[PDB]
């Protein structure tokens, strides 16, 4: 029944998903619609990656913000928890 | 074999056109997916509405920025060629 999460995620929250992670520590996302869910180990996280900032936006606003040295694994964790959503942008009105 | 505008169009694009415009001047707009195509008067323009601002953003990032006195209408005009896009969100990396 919850399986409409498919259909709100998109091949882009993919690329992503592998993207904000590409060497830091041992972190393993998943992929919800709606949701992003990733356990992982501070050991060797974001070492090459040095203090780098990220910046998520939803509906064409920010949604999360995280730095690649806070390790975003520990971070994401709590993230997570905002269940994201799959296709929104947008407009502002005064 | 340029109608694949409306697969690009949303729904979305319907509202907001309607939105921006609800009791400014002479303005009639177009819904085209990725381009925006209107024509006005600026006689009556934007008169209950104030100077009033306005964000547009796509992939979550502004797109064109217009106020309400400005009169859009008289703007959208010039915006509508940088053929906006259907639909785009996203995340930024470093």
């Amino acid at each position: 029944d919850n399986q409409k999460a498919l259909e709100e995620q998109m091949n882009s929250i993919n690329s992503v998903n592998d993207k904000l992670n590409k060497g830091k520590g041992k972190l393993s996302l998943s992929m919800n619609g709606n949701q992003l869910k990733a356990t992982s180990s501070n050991a060797g996280y974001g070492i090459s990656y040095e203090d780098k900032n990220w910046g998520i936006f939803v509906n064409g606003e920010k949604v999360y913000t995280f730095n690649e040295k806070s390790t975003v694994g520990n971070i994401s964790n709590d993230i997570n928890k905002l269940n994201i959503k799959g296709m929104y942008i947008e407009i502002k009105q005064i």
